[PDB]
């Protein structure tokens, strides 16, 4: 019983959250799992302020109100070779990785590993939080309010 969560560097407390290496999360669950990071899914202002800093993904992900990508570099494989914040306008499917706000963090780019789910409730589940330089943080618990998500 286990949940891999890969998470980036944080720009101005924005950073990414890809669950099991597959688009998997909901929108409930995105909005439960950054809740376990002390954190909230971010705004469209702090979101472009991220971008901004240096902040960008080649992923859908959750925000409040939308999925997007943040785009610095043009790649036609990314967003359709748009740069900014991109912003899904149609597809059929509910399930994207998310993004995270935490306003704790530093203010600009800060690529130090996370190391820690501060929030996480009591339960089954081992979950890692895996960096992109491959340190790792396990610990048991669970963060998933809502039924329909597990
Ligand atoms: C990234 C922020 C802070 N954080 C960390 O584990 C961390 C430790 N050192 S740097 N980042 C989690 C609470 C998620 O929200």
């Amino acid at each position: 019983n286990q949940i891999d969560l890969n998470v980036t560097c944080r720009y101005a407390g924005v950073f990414h959250v890809e669950k099991n290496g597959r688009y998997s999360i909901s929108r409930t669950e995105a909005a439960d799992l950054c809740q376990a990071f002390n954190s909230t899914l971010p705004t469209m202002d702090q979101m472009k302020l991220a971008l901004s800093k240096g902040f960008e993904t080649c992923r859908y992900g959750f925000i409040e109100g939308n999925v997007v990508i943040p785009r610095i570099h043009p790649n036609a494989i990314c967003a359709a070779n748009h740069t900014g914040v991109y912003i899904l306008v149609t597809s059929n499917t509910s399930h994207y990785d998310t993004y995270c706000f935490n306003a704790s963090a530093p203010p600009e780019e800060d690529c130090t590993s996370v190391t820690d789910l501060p929030n996480s409730f009591d339960g089954p589940v081992t979950i890692t939080i895996v960096n992109r330089d491959g340190t790792r943080y396990s610990k048991k618990g669970e963060y998933r309010t809502h039924q329909e998500d597990i």
